């Protein structure tokens, strides 16, 4: 396991700033009252080897998920029974995720910006942005 090498790897928490998330949420079709809100979130991202992980999680919701991907792979992962295929690519020194929900006809853009100490991530689906800002771990 290495921690370092991509800016946007390490351990993030999230905090009190976020801008326009509920209508990112109503625009894929979510629901607020369990999707809403700013819940303690932790975004943890490392490398191991020839692959990286992306482990996401919510404890309040009762929330993990361990995302194994490889720059520019397909992978797939799934939520409950909602089918998520997903690729993960940079941008330069920025990490970009394209997410489809079939079953939903979504595309999900993710973005990972990290403007030091701090990390902003973009949320869009469709005409629809969010943005929510981590800090690192402890
Ligand atoms: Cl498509
Ligand atoms: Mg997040
Ligand atoms: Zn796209």
């Amino acid at each position: 396991s290495e921690w370092t090498g991509k800016s946007w790897m390490g351990k993030w928490e999230s905090t009190d700033r976020i801008e326009n998330f509920d209508a990112f949420i109503s625009a894929l079709g979510l629901p607020l009252e369990q999707y809403g809100g700013n819940h303690k979130t932790f975004h943890k991202i490392w490398k191991e080897g020839d692959h990286y992980h992306h482990q996401i999680s919510v404890p309040d919701k009762n929330y993990k998920n361990d995302v194994n991907f490889k720059l520019n792979e397909e992978g797939t992962t799934q939520h409950n029974n909602t089918e998520i295929k997903y690729k993960y690519t940079e941008d330069g020194g920025n990490l970009k995720a394209e997410v489809h929900v079939p079953s939903r006809n979504k595309v999900i853009h993710d973005e990972y910006k990290v403007n030091g100490d701090e990390l902003e991530k973009t949320y869009k689906v469709g005409d629809v942005t969010a943005k929510r800002w981590y800090k690192k771990s402890s």
